[PDB]
């Protein structure tokens, strides 16, 4: 075969009164790595909507081991941080605290519940949408009316969603982690087609949806952040450059970075390229490119 | 220790279906001599071999071994991989079985395998069986020699050289050691080249030969698989990335010689750099068009 199968995330709670998690300040903890763009999304979300003194954040290290995610303690990298609450050693050590049997990967993000210490939602898609509204009673009117996913353009998020994911998202990890050269160009094909669609879209526009930022932008980003960086190179998905190939996704992406905080504050290039390069099956001499420089351009104005 | 020349007189007399060039189409050097075979018209006076690009354990295989479209079989003597040739003409060889080899069908012996050797032995050596305008032709002219020196020395060192020693480095900080003086070179190389279409002298020569044969092959190949990606050619690079498609697209001997399909599969095969052994679909293309902006 040799083509890369991305298995479904189970932790799939939410955050609503009268059920299983309350909304609550300072119970909610979001364990996340800067490297992984599904949980950066959570990342960027939270800083949206304010969230920073109502759900909590540790950033575990990028050094992706074969224990899967260090704490950084355990992997000392700038900005890596230990666990606060259970002596934790690796993001395994959650999941099997909440549940000894749990059989799934161990990923970030997770969004954990301190009270009952268990995983909420482990589903970035998920994660992002209950930051919309579950925490909206601890925050000021205008601040809680953010709203990232609203109904007037649901469909229209969905229907771009739908196939981003699919070809763009996870596109560039079925073109990276394909162990054949067919495999390899049944994603890559793709998703430079997906991303010729979405130049068309964004031409002479600031956002993929409704002239207004929405989550079709956020997740979108967090693949396009990583493409010239690290995609192009480390994932061979290097028919043309972000920079040089895709003016349209090139300006929308300069926009969001430079002139939204929540989008360049949760972006670290080091943990970024650190952790792709630092993978041995694709590259064992595990070099870290200098380029590209830089890692984004700035805006020109 | 094969470093002989082709002189009237000497051990290899100057004859036309004698000499023959065993090549590879994903090395450089060996591009090197390809290229100037064209340019000085020689293709009908020496013969040449391409070896399969996809290097093995025992060397450079040939066509029926490791099949390779363009690749071919050795017409003369079996040979399975090129250390056969080395080793018809010395069984005692010690040396790197390297292409290009320059090689005297009579005798049966290396008479050079130094590119930088070979394409100047081209300049003269066989200009009796030439017509006029191609035995004029003269890559590294006394005038100018000086100069091409000058260039072809940090030139050779550190972007001819340095891709390999950027891209085989086994530390980071090897690596670094090797693609930032990479990358300084390319910027003087910039300077160099901002408003000339020649390195030295206004005027084709070998220093040209040299240059191109690393940097065309710079965004196909060593931005990604050798990881010098500071910038690409094609948009870090005007000066340098206009000389290169003007050689490529305006000089038959710098295209027609240019397999990208052998480059890539050469590299991308190197087992240690790329476990997985895929081969990426970009670039694309390969070499901008000469009317691009």
């Amino acid at each position: 075969d040799g083509s890369f199968k991305r298995k479904a995330s189970t932790f799939r709670r939410f955050i609503e009164k009268g059920g299983e998690f309350e909304p609550e300040k300072g119970r909610y903890h979001l364990y996340v790595a800067y490297s992984c763009p599904w949980a950066t999304r959570t990342l960027i979300v939270r800083k949206i909507k304010g969230l920073e003194e109502i759900v909590g954040v540790t950033i575990v290290s990028p050094l992706f081991s074969a224990h899967g995610w260090p704490f950084g303690d355990v992997s000392p990298f700038p900005g890596a941080e230990a666990d606060p609450f259970y002596n934790a050693q690796y993001v395994r050590d959650l999941y099997l605290r909440a549940d000894p049997k749990y059989e799934g990967r161990f990923t970030v993000p997770v969004l954990w519940d301190k009270k009952t210490e268990t995983v909420v939602n482990n589903e970035s898609s998920e994660i992002i949408r209950i930051f919309n509204t579950a925490f909206n009673e601890f925050l000021p009117a205008d601040k809680a009316a953010i709203h990232l996913y609203p109904e007037a353009l649901k469909s229209e998020i969905d229907e771009i969603n739908e196939w981003v994911y699919d070809t763009v998202n996870n596109g560039v990890y079925k073109a990276g982690f394909a162990t054949t050269q067919q495999a390899y160009e049944a994603a890559v094909i793709p998703l430079f087609e997906s991303l010729d669609r979405l130049e068309k879209i964004l031409t002479g526009k600031d956002y993929l949806v409704g002239d207004q930022l929405t989550e079709a932008d956020v997740r979108l980003f967090v693949t396009i952040i990583r493409f010239d960086p690290a995609y192009v190179g480390h994932f061979k998905c290097n028919l043309r450059t972000i920079r040089d190939g895709y003016p349209a996704i090139h300006l929308w992406l300069r926009k969001l970075y430079w002139n939204n905080s929540a989008f360049s504050e949760t972006c670290k290039f080091d943990h970024i390229k650190a952790s792709y390069y630092a993978q041995k099956n694709v590259n064992p001499t595990l070099v870290v490119p200098l380029g590209p420089i830089p890692n984004i351009l700035p805006l020109h104005h």
